[PDB]
């Protein structure tokens, strides 16, 4: 395989690790193991359907951590949840509630220390209640005013957008039409979520919400 | 990891390899190094969920082979296809068009000789013309009386039905509509087909039938 290799510049940063993720393409240098000895860790995403990769990327030492499936969604706007737009005194809850039902990412131990994945979470939730009209983390609560579930937000163009986080326990439903409602007030045609491969409860709801599978994916790490 | 060795007797004779396949129970013998080594391939499918098991394969020197992604519609009264059911002098047509579309299964090079995948998938198709009226290979024909699409089918239970074999350009659809409207005259409300992570293309028409996600599995091999 050739492919560049690119420090992870946020991840290096935020996790302190050396870390870097490969690009394959037909015009960068051979990946050799060389070229990978220089790094604490070294990330890789393919597509699924490319066996080619897969094995040349396992022939050199690389690992499967996960699959991903990428799904869309036609927009559709629909019964107002009544979720609302996370605020600052939002934040030390919802890092706490992102932390542990994220808890088991591709920022897992044995890849990453064991408060990795917690820390990372934590930190994409905060970036969304502190982001713009266009990356918002949205908010339904219960009667008490408890969070009974988020969905966090992103424009990502003319006509899509995308849901980063999503997690409410019996709110999947409400969650979505949140962000289908979120979606539309943009006019955008098209949403966007991915989730783990081994996540068959999110995959379910996604489907049952008219979502259809748009890529898939494997991550691998050395 | 605690699990079972089973040598693949089926396989073993129908390759020319001695394989075994791993089956992880509580009850099991402690899974070694010592009890792997001295066969030529050792299977292994796990929920891809389990990232313990995953981190305990790999752990054990087991590569991933393939994603599967397992699917189920529900079974109503759709229309008739036209599609008949494949007769013994099919037969030649179905193993040409069978080995050539299903090459890239997880029986794959490298880790099976390059014609083993089309050798396979070309016995499938012919027991499924050579089965009952609960197992058969149903085809489409195109104006010319050449095979257009073909699915094989079987009963499971008493409520379920499987896909086995599904394949032809142009006909998904129909195909489709052809395999519910078998499982439907069979008395059945389930109709289930697997397939390969990476093939995005037959997730897509899958879940435009209305199929959801059952289960998704990792096959492992050392
Ligand atoms: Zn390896």
């Amino acid at each position: 395989v050739r492919a560049s290799i690119e420090p992870l510049t946020w991840e290096n940063a935020f996790f302190g690790v050396n870390s870097a993720i490969v690009r394959i393409t037909s015009e960068a240098p051979l990946l050799t193991p060389d070229a990978l000895a220089p790094w604490s860790r070294v990330q890789a995403k393919i597509a699924a359907s490319n066996t080619g990769e897969l094995d040349a990327l396992q022939q050199l030492g690389f690992s499967l951590v996960e699959g991903e499936v990428d799904l869309a969604l036609p927009v559709n706007n629909v019964s107002d949840s009544g979720a609302v737009v996370a605020q600052e005194t939002d934040i030390p809850a919802l890092r706490q509630l992102a932390s542990a039902a994220f808890a088991q990412s591709r920022f897992r131990a044995p890849w990453y220390a064991p408060d990795a994945s917690g820390r990372f979470y934590a930190q994409w939730i905060e970036n969304a209640v502190r982001g713009t009209f266009d990356h918002q983390c949205l908010i339904l609560r219960a009667a008490s005013g408890d969070i009974r579930g988020y969905v966090s937000l992103r424009e990502l163009n003319a006509t899509d957008a995308r849901i980063g986080l999503l997690a409410g326990r019996g709110a999947g439903a409400e969650l979505m039409q949140t962000a289908l409602n979120w979606a539309y007030a943009r006019g955008k045609t098209t949403l966007r979520v991915a989730t783990q491969m081994g996540n068959t409860a999110a995959l379910k709801r996604y489907i049952q919400s008219g979502a259809n599978v748009e890529s898939t994916a494997y991550w691998l790490y050395r």
